[PDB]
């Protein structure tokens, strides 16, 4: 129900980010603790790509100002940051990465 296979499991390496492009929005997977997460790949603060990078646990550092967000909520932690990251929902099926966008 806009479901779509997005990426195969192991695309997404132990305790970091990748960037995807898909159906022409930007998205980043993580990997956080065995299970994936994903959001859009543009920092809500200004032009900056979040999967480059700097996933820690699960909080995911801005290249540009440092902004983080929870990569399991989109919420954001520190300042510079105003806005909530979207999130989107994974499932993991059969080694593939399934996102409901939207
Ligand atoms: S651009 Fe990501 S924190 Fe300002
Ligand atoms: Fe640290």
């Amino acid at each position: 129900e806009n479901w779509i296979d997005a990426a195969a499991r192991d695309e997404v390496p132990e305790g970091d980010v990748i960037g995807i492009n898909i159906v022409g929005k930007e998205i980043a997977l993580y990997e956080v603790a065995g299970e994936i997460y994903a959001t859009d790949n543009t920092c809500t603060h200004g032009a900056a790509r979040m999967s480059d990078g700097f996933l820690e646990g699960r909080e995911i550092e801005c290249p540009l100002h440092q902004g983080r967000f929870d990569v399991c909520t989109g919420k954001a932690l520190c300042t510079p940051l105003t806005q909530d990251i979207k999130t989107y929902p994974v499932k993991i099926e059969n080694m593939r990465v399934m996102l409901k966008l939207d």
